[PDB]
């Protein structure tokens, strides 16, 4: 009631300067028009100053509301007259998908009826999972985006294939590399380049610059061919058999682990598979994403996690061979950032980026299917039953326990996360047996992750001593500006502190850098 | 509440319209030789637009929350209208752009001075004329007649019959002299031409010159001796009848008003008189009021000797006399072309007056009023006198003219039409869409608070006014030209 | 010698017509108190092939003046030959005669090579690099020749054709229950207590009309696929007029066939159906099973058999005459002006119908079996010719026949980029070994196109002929060979001969990849009866509506 008439001015003011800037750049010379967002912007001001104003008559309201979006209609279709229609063209296409991104009812995890919804339930579960794949394949433009030339360009060779991955290996960038290589396990219900999206925001790229050897795993995305893959082949003949991979082209047993959400979850999988056949230690620091060990709040995906759901599901997948990404992307969105519009389109496009909530959009379009047996054992071994907090989780008839696991974890977690829940996240950090660290970022479960030190946009809060509670951990926590990355890259130096080694450079392989496997769409572009 | 019955009800009428359309695209495949060759979901995209919002004001930190999803309304506004336009024509769309561009303009207060001082004027000028940068007698203007005498001041319509017997006394219309005439001629089932005389009415119209330079001198008394006088002569010349039945419309009845007035005074043919909004006390001015001061007035009166005559441009920015749900979405949903097309092509055809006097000596003096030296009393004329007024008028208010009704000596009748200046008049009885206030017995508002509601159009109400010997049809002579005229045609902005 | 063995059967064969014409119209005296051409026409006709190839014998021995003496005598047989047909219609209604008289002028016009420009031989000199950018007024100067004697010709007819489609031809009951604007789908009215749950959709070409495969109860495919428990759905391409110019290749696969498939579902509710092509038709199919498996749609043909069906056009066959550079964009330039491809400068192009014994085996035979000359019929549909849309026709001419773009994988339908490849769904390839048209060896290359299980029929006839043989005709025959081959004289070389129809073996390659019977679908009352609409606009009209 008032912070919102001075922040929209400093926005207002940061165009007006921008508009100096490109007229003084036009000069020198004797992308979005910025009238297209002072269209947008002009629209905002005045609803507030309507709105203040009212603060018959409700129809007089709308009449006037109406004519402010026609002039917002006007003001932005003549901006776009100069704009070539190919651009043109993209803009409309990412608005359409902001537009329903932005809708709860066209996701089944945000959607009215499926929570005013036994047999009765599952049924009209099926007709709202139609309804909404039926719309989405209609909506459903081409030559958005190709990989490797707009997204996941950072330069490497594929060094290993196997049915599961395609291990990538990336150039060394610096003179001298750390001895103890770096390998990041990413998500297998997403792609992976979210780590890797652009050189300024390039996770992949940021840890390469600090004189790491960066490996990631790319996950196949799975036909119905791997049907049979299960939770037990992707810790096994995925992490692990990826640990033997860089051993392979590096020599070194022993790598830095890092996880993103469920590809966390595989990772501390994998070091407790090794733990418990007493195997010599493989992983020397895990810092773990967003990472759900403890599936007892499971947010807003607690509605599909009920016995006659998950039968059904269960019933779906075997039938099916695969669980269908297509399916999937109207079931709940891994994209929920508060004022994505704002942070990631307004400030992206005054920071003279290219918009980053088109690449966001294009990632969370890029659905991967999910393994048959795999998708089931996540669905019933962990989110429903609970196993690997219970001690009952078996991973190729072998029982896991995370105290057998002595390397140090460090969590990374989002105070905003509606996917992973902090507080769960927190409390899957005690099951380890060895030193434990936590930090609590301050955007969602992408835009608090995702933040590269020189974009001073967010900031986390860290606390080296023991906590009882997540409540109490964040009581006596303490926050810092910016970027956590530089808290991570600590995290790793200073537990393997060993003397600086030469630059890997990657052998010739079998692919060039973003691979194949990556490049595979559920819908072709 | 009702708000969504109404809504509801657009609905359902925008859904059986698509099934017409869809059953005429089915039929119109059967007939396709092989030798010769607004889309409902751009109205359907308006719609989703205002019952969305209004579920959403139901609903209803927190102002953010409404102001994004109110955005996202925007949003889904914006992308169903573009994708509704895909399969219209290019030239179609930018006559979309066109009109819709005007109509936002003339709902925008700050572009008109009234609803915001030659600095200011001159700024919004040049954004008119910066964004500048239909047909009379096809589209507008069409109704069949002959231009029977042509002056310096007007040129006289007759119009051909449609019945077999008319009236025997002629009916004469005197428009006003702010904007052109034929928006009582705009189109068959609105015309008001075309209705009167399909009641076995001879009718004549007085189409008045658009002014130029030459014309600098020409004053309102011109208007009534030279202009409504000097028309009833022409009248006359082509009928045989020395009384006709007048009607006038804004000043156009202010002026039939003092031309019986001078005919009276100077004990002189005007059976009945019809006055459509006519204001003869201006002691309630409306939102014009702010020029009527004595340092704006004598400002104004320099400015309209020098230049001759000011410039209709220039009043089309003081105020404007123009809807999207009765002339747009009920004209679209009715068969017709958009009638909001029409009345914001008829409003940006401005016309110029020459007008000083009409600032002074009627709005300012309220006139003690003279026409060429000859003392103006109303309570001189017995002509039965017939005031029709709109609630929602913003250029006369019905007050007003109802207190200048009893400046008349014969009989007065008032009746009060439901909508605007323009709406309520323009209501033939085919579209059933308005009404109006009658009261038999003898304040403004005393009358209104007696009054009782009747609906429908009052045209038939007029013409039980008029009516209460058949002679034979009278075919226009051939006269000077067709029936539009030449005068009509005359635009400020080619 | 064999020669003289045939004439001999034909003629025993007419003296038994003899009879029963004298004992049918002994019978017809009996019914008072209140058609077929006289033996006679065809016994003149006869003694013609008799007593020439006699003459050829005596002068050939001769040889082991004489030039004219075997003139003259030539010369007395065809004086004796219009002496006994114009004797023999001595009793013949006048309707009858000029009946005649039009399907003889018909066969005639149709059987010389100067009429047509694909087999003009003064067009083939213009091609031998005797021509540039002439040829083409040199082609638009042949082409305008043979359309004015055809435009003169017809412009005397001053009567409609005795065939009228829905009661002589294409007579098949059904209902219309869609009608777009590319087509009108036909569903048949089942003649069996149970039917198979997959419908069949047949994409007939739209260079002609479709009831070649509908005409009469006899030979008519769709109702021996009908009586054989098979749902057939049937694909009714509007004749398009200036109204259609801008309708593609692209628009004829997406809103022609997958929204025909849509409307099988609306009817039926299956998703799935058996396709079966006819020449382009059939091209269409194939386009459109490439359409929807390059967008990972759901597999929505079960199987697909294809009629004389080109997808490599390497081997063009005689139409390789237009398919040259100055030829194809000056053809482009007449479609943009005109709107669309005039069907009628199509019929002077090329013919449909060149069997080598449509006389024989489809005047002389079938009028010996008591039918109506099948022959007319085929003159009939052959000359019921349809316009082509602008645009589609440039596609055809450009992007399949001069590019070759499906092979080369630069095909995009709607900017989908089209590779058989990953169509996985069985393929039969029925071809013509004497197809004039669609080479059979072309044909068979753009088999191996697909990604899925591969079949090649090759029936033993033209590309009518060969394609509309009723099991119960019991005539020609075809190869079959289920082993795979690397060239097209392999396959024949291990294919094994099968005489009579290869329908059963359609029908068996459909019923092996297919459930459980379901009780006979009857058409909803849809939009029209039977034959549709769409199929009786003719270019060239007498009379109105």
């Amino acid at each position: 009631y008032g912070p919102l008439f001075e922040a929209l001015a400093h926005y207002n003011d940061k165009l007006l300067a921008m508009a100096k800037a490109q007229t003084e750049r036009t000069a020198q010379a004797l992308q979005q028009p910025w009238q297209l967002i002072q269209a947008q912007m002009n629209w905002w001001q005045d609803q507030l100053k309507l709105m203040q104003h009212t603060l018959q008559p409700i129809y007089d309201y709308l009449k006037q509301s109406y004519l402010l979006t026609a002039r917002h209609l006007l003001a932005s279709v003549d901006a776009l007259e100069g704009v070539p229609q190919k651009s043109r063209e993209r803009l409309r296409f990412f608005t359409r998908q902001y537009v329903n991104a932005m809708a709860p009812s066209n996701f089944l995890a945000t959607n009215p009826e499926l929570l005013k919804l036994g047999q009765n339930l599952v049924r009209g579960l099926a007709l709202l999972a139609e309804d909404l794949e039926r719309s989405a394949d209609q909506l459903n433009d081409e030559s958005a985006f190709e990989l490797g030339r707009d997204l996941a360009l950072t330069p490497g060779r594929v060094v290993q294939r196997t049915e599961l991955y395609e291990l990538i290996q990336y150039s060394p960038t610096t003179e001298t590399v750390g001895k103890t290589p770096v390998l990041i396990v990413p998500p297998f219900i997403n792609k992976y380049y979210i780590m890797d999206m652009r050189p300024q925001n390039s996770l992949v790229a940021w840890l390469v610059a600090q004189g790491q050897t960066v490996f990631m795993i790319s996950w196949r995305n799975p036909g119905v061919a791997q049907a049979q893959i299960d939770l037990d082949d992707y810790v096994v003949d995925g992490v692990i058999a990826a640990l033997d991979g860089v051993e392979a082209a590096t020599g070194e047993r022993e790598v830095h682990g890092i996880g993103y959400c469920i590809g966390g979850t595989a990772l501390s999988l994998a070091m407790g598979w090794l733990a418990a056949r007493r195997q010599k230690q493989r992983v020397r620091t895990a810092t773990l994403f967003t990472t759900l060990l403890d599936f007892s709040q499971p947010g807003e995906l607690g509605i599909f996690i009920h016995e006659p759901i998950i039968a059904a599901l269960e019933a779906q997948n075997e039938a099916k061979g695969i669980m269908d990404g297509r399916q999937l992307a109207v079931s709940f969105s891994l994209l929920r950032e508060n004022s994505l519009y704002w942070n990631y389109y307004i400030d992206s496009y005054l920071k003279g980026q290219s918009p980053v909530a088109f690449d966001l959009l294009h990632w969370n379009s890029d659905s991967t299917n999910v393994a048959g047996k795999t998708h089931n054992s996540l669905l019933r071994r962990l989110y429903l039953e609970n196993q690997l907090v219970k001690g009952e989780l078996k991973i190729r008839n072998t029982r896991i326990d995370l105290g057998k696991v002595k390397t140090p974890v460090l969590l990374v977690s989002a105070v905003d996360d509606h996917i992973a829940l902090w507080q769960g996240t927190w409390q899957g950090m005690k099951l380890f047996g060895g030193e434990q660290r936590f930090l609590l970022a301050e955007s969602g479960h992408i835009a608090g992750i995702i933040n590269p030190p020189a974009a001073n946009k967010y900031g986390f809060w860290h606390n080296g001593a023991e906590a009882e509670s997540p409540e109490s951990w964040l009581a006596g926590a303490t926050h810092q500006g910016g970027s956590w990355w530089p808290e991570m890259m600590g995290f790793i130096q200073n537990r393997d502190e060993s003397e600086p080694v030469p630059a890997r450079v990657p052998e010739e392989g079998l692919a060039p850098a973003p691979g194949h496997y990556v490049k595979v769409r559920l819908n072709p572009v």
